[PDB]
């Protein structure tokens, strides 16, 4: 009560911060292109600018665990975190970061193939891996990984662009139950968390083994995750019916298939990950250092 929490509200003044585009909408948010001119001289940063879409007094509390969990990470590969802009007149809040030109990874694969190989996509595989350890020794729990939410630098690097879904593990547990679930990317999740509403290190592993199969499909049309598991649960069916085959599939067994062209090693990585004993599935360590191992024994 007292004294508020430190915040910086004059590093990012609105009247300063000059559009410059638009960048995409989530479920909650939106993102644009701005430079900060504070030299009001046509010139200064050119930083990301995250909005929300529906300012309830509930997304707000969200948002604002959102930006203590990015300004609490410091790492190559997770987006830099550079302040909070308190616009409105101080009445509404926005979360800036840098800008990271080549947009999510997900993008970047489909539109950006003529400088995409198998080195490049096990660059990024490593790179992801690398935030993902660097998210465990916080005990945070991302619940999001996706190419989607991966942000893309330059043909050489990647990073972890988003946090909307990021979760801190109790003191006490190495899950987070979540219980009062949003909308869920449902064909990224672990078993247990279908089915229990568990996520983990490990669940974020799981999800990781999809991001792998994401890379080396190449985002080709027709073998995303979403298409792939419903050309196997069946095309026609809707709704929860949905979610009932995805679970019964998964519990037995039910994987998506091996990319064309991806190496059988990197496909035994994807099923590993994807392993419904939990404990069974290795770390990003394990992950980090056997892709690196994989790129290091290639010649040259
Ligand atoms: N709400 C919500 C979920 N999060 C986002 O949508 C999100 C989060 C971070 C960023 C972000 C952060 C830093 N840099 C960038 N760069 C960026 C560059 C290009 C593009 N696209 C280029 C192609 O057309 C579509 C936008 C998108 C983002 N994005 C963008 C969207």
């Amino acid at each position: 009560n007292l004294y508020f929490q430190s915040m910086d509200p004059t590093q990012f003044e609105e009247r300063h911060l000059k559009f410059l585009q638009q960048l995409g909408k989530g479920n909650f948010g939106s993102v644009e292109m701005c430079r900060y001119d504070p030299l009001q001289d046509n010139t200064g940063e050119v930083v990301a600018v995250k909005k929300l879409q529906h300012s309830t007094e509930e997304h707000l509390r969200d948002f604002e665990r959102e930006i203590e969990i990015l300004k609490s990470l410091q790492h190559d590969n997770i987006v830099k975190y550079k302040g909070v802009c308190y616009s409105a007149g101080r009445r509404n809040l926005k979360l800036i970061m840098e800008y990271l030109p080549y947009g999510s990874l997900r993008d970047y694969l489909q539109k950006h193939k003529e400088r995409i190989d198998h080195i490049k996509l096990l660059q990024y595989t490593s790179q992801i891996c690398k935030g993902m350890e660097y998210l465990g020794t916080k005990r945070y729990i991302h619940r999001d990984l996706a190419t989607r939410n991966i942000l893309v630098e330059n043909e050489n690097r990647v990073k972890i662009g988003d946090f909307g879904l990021t979760k801190v593990l109790p003191q006490d547990k190495e899950y987070y139950k979540v219980k009062e679930p949003g909308e869920s990317p449902i064909f990224w999740y672990a078993p247990e968390s279908l089915t229990e509403s568990k996520f983990s290190v490990a669940s974020d592993v799981w999800s990781f083994g999809v991001v792998l199969y994401e890379l080396f499909t190449y985002i080709e049309k027709s073998k995303s995750p979403p298409a792939e598991f419903m050309r196997m649960i069946g095309n026609d069916k809707q709704g929860q019916m949905i979610v009932f085959h995805l679970i019964e599939l998964l519990k037995n067994n039910g994987r998506l298939p091996r990319p064309d062209g991806c190496p059988d090693e990197i496909y035994m990585i994807m099923t590993e990950c994807w392993n419904n004993n939990v404990n069974q599935r290795p770390s990003f360590r394990d992950l980090a250092l056997r892709v690196d191992q994989i790129r290091d024994n290639m010649a040259g």
